Formats: structure tokens, C-alpha cells, sequence
């Protein structure tokens, strides 16, 4: 499962939408948030993101693992 981080935050980007097999990218407001728990781990959204920042949750540095929790949380409750 891959998740967004910091470099994605470019005021309502929307490239990662529609292409995802199960469209598990969501607006909080600022960006499109991937649900790691719905993401079936696939080489689309990251390749589409013109920054290369949608990394595996474990790959995302601890500082930014906060986002993995947020991305989890958003849709869990
Ligand atoms: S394409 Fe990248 S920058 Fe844009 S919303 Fe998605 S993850 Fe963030
Ligand atoms: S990695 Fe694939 S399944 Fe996962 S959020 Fe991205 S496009 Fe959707």
C-alpha cells in the first residue's frame, strides 16, 4: 500500500484520480489522499504523480509517517 507525503501538497492537485483501479484517492481539501487500506498496491498513481512521492507506508520517513496515520485515519472513522 502506498501513501502520499509532504511534496504532494501543491494546492489541490488532481492527477492521481480516476487512473487508480479502485479510485481510493480522496479530497481532505489540500490534496488527494490515498487510503492505504483500500489501495491494492499498484504501479499507477506514483508513476502519474509528476513528483514521485507516493511511497510505501514503511518507506515514508517517521517524520512523515504522521501522514500514513492520517491517511489511515481519514476513512477508518
Ligand atoms: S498527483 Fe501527486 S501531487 Fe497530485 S494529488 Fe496526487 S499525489 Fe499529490
Ligand atoms: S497505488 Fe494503485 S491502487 Fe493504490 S492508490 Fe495508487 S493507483 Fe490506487
Amino acid at each position: 500500500a502506498y501513501v502520499i507525503t509532504e511534496p504532494c501538497i501543491g494546492t489541490k492537485c488532481a492527477s492521481c484520480v480516476e487512473v487508480c483501479p479502485v479510485d481510493c484517492i480522496h479530497e481532505g481539501e489540500d490534496q488527494y489522499y490515498i487510503d492505504p487500506d483500500v489501495c491494492i498496491d499498484c504501479g499507477a498513481c506514483e508513476a502519474v504523480c509528476p513528483v514521485s512521492a507516493i511511497y510505501h507506508e514503511d518507506f515514508v520517513p517517521e517524520e512523515w509517517k504522521s501522514y500514513i496515520q492520517k491517511n489511515r485515519d481519514f476513512f477508518k472513522k
